[PDB]
């Protein structure tokens, strides 16, 4: 109710949240990057399972071993799912359903209550046509971020400050509007909150961490992948500024 009234009252709040919260608010399925942020181990296991033909040596049931101290009650992820093993055809289904039920289910009642409070204060139809990244900018505000402050407090890995690829990336960010800058920051960091000190005192999930740009060691057509846990920007090799800026725009817009 408070957030709905704040958006109704055109009021900027300090209510910054994760991706899954707004995704369930917007009824958008939760992506694997959120699970990657909380645990790179399970993300690595899931991407390895999906990429490879693990059906040959799978021998796994659909249900996941979730402990409850006293005794483990088998909570099926689907109807009669214990009798259904993981196969190649539905490996994506298993991965996405495990991602959904690992964190959302223990929070699903809270999200339902928040949706009940929020949707009775704002229109469902007019807002449902937006994305989860735009919801953070809608609620917490669309800040005007300083590219100079960003680049002056940023270290680079795999390149230098005078490297051509890094200069092209910073030129693209300079040409990025407050829309594009905010969405790129959300992609790279996972939040729209701008510290008063700026990128000098930027912090991540694992404590303080200035902005870092890693090398993806991939092809030219490869798209950058960001880890919101460490504020790591995997900037791959590129051939021209146009391809780099198009890739960055596709990554931020998604």
């Amino acid at each position: 109710r408070i957030i709905g009234k704040a958006v109704y009252d055109e009021m900027t709040v300090d209510c910054h949240f994760t991706r899954a919260f707004y995704k369930r608010v917007l009824s958008i399925p939760v992506d694997l990057t959120d699970v990657e942020a909380l645990d790179p181990e399970f993300h690595r296991s899931l991407v390895w399972i999906l990429e490879n033909d693990i059906e040959n040596v799978l021998d796994m049931t659909f249900s996941i071993e979730q402990d409850r101290f006293g005794i483990t009650e088998i909570i099926d992820l689907k109807e009669n799912g214990r009798n259904i093993a993981v196969t190649n055809e539905n490996k994506r289904e298993y991965v996405e359903l495990v991602c959904r039920f690992k964190l959302v289910r223990v929070i699903e009642r809270q999200l339902s209550a928040f949706a009940e409070g929020f949707f009775e204060i704002l229109d469902v139809d007019m807002l449902k046509m937006f994305n989860e990244k735009e919801l953070e900018l809608l609620i917490s505000g669309l800040p005007e971020i300083d590219v100079d402050d960003w680049r002056n407090n940023t270290i680079y890995f795999g390149y230098t400050s005078d490297s051509q690829v890094i200069r092209w990336y910073w030129r693209a960010v300079r040409n990025f509007s407050m829309e594009e800058r905010a969405k790129l920051l959300q992609f790279a960091t996972g939040t729209s909150k701008l510290p008063l000190e700026g990128f000098a005192g930027l912090r991540c999930q694992n404590g303080n961490q200035k902005f870092q740009i890693h090398k993806a060691s991939g092809g030219s057509s490869r798209l950058p992948t960001a880890h919101t846990c460490f504020n790591q920007l995997d900037l791959p090799e590129y051939d021209s500024y146009e391809q780099l800026v198009k890739a960055l725009l596709f990554s931020l817009e998604e």
